[PDB]
């Protein structure tokens, strides 16, 4: 079973290295560690609505992920946006050799419960881009449905919700 802890400072340096694992690159540019502490300071992505969260498995760190406020989005982010309740979703896993094992599904599903407790949060989006079928199966197991392609500021994306209701109805 896989929770989430929110991440510090102190995760920084760790975050560091696992974006500078090749199987994180190709999907995720090469940040160096200064990149890392400037970009993903949690009081710096709070700046942008994000929030940043350690993924922990039997008492290790296993992945990262983040969540959003799309309406607070800027810069050519989610435009189209008018509702407040709508939260988005980025993770990856750490290690290598544990890529397709499931436990990427389990961190999802942790992740969309955690955020639908936010009373007032209405619906959970992701936007994978369309190379990346992983990301986009992973997401169907865990709830996510594809809508259609979104232009974003990094490129087309595979857009995929779950709404509140629908997971009202699976949960059990
Ligand atoms: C995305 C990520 C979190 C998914 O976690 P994961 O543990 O690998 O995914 P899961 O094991 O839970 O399941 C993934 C599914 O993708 C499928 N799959 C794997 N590679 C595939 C491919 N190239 N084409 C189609 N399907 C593929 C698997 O079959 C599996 O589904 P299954 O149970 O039906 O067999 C993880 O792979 C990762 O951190 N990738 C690197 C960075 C990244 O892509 N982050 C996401 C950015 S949107
Ligand atoms: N899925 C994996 C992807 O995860 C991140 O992409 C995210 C953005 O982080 C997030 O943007 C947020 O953080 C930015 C700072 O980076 C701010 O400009 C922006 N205002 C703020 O809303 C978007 N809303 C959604 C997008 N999927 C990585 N960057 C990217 O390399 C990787 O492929």
């Amino acid at each position: 079973s896989v929770t989430l802890r929110l991440m510090t400072e102190h995760d920084l340096a760790m975050l560091y290295e696992w974006l500078n694992r090749s199987h994180i690159v190709e999907w995720w540019a090469r940040p160096t560690l200064a990149d890392v502490q400037e970009q993903y300071l949690p009081s710096v992505l709070a700046q942008e609505s994000v929030t940043p969260y350690i993924a922990m498995l039997n008492g290790e760190p296993i992945g990262y992920a983040q969540s959003y406020v799309a309406l607070g989005s800027g810069d050519g982010w989610w435009e189209e946006e008018t509702d407040p309740g709508v939260r988005g979703i980025d993770q990856l896993l750490a290690n290598a050799s544990q890529l397709g094992k499931g436990l990427g599904t389990k961190l999802v599903r942790a992740l969309v419960e955690l955020l639908f407790n936010d009373p007032e949060v209405t619906k959970i989006q992701t936007d994978p881009s369309p190379s990346n079928l992983r990301a986009i199966r992973c997401y169907e197991k865990a709830g996510f449905e594809r809508q259609g392609t979104v232009t974003t500021p990094d490129g087309p994306a595979v857009y995929m919700v779950q709404t509140r209701q629908a997971f009202e109805r699976t949960r059990s």
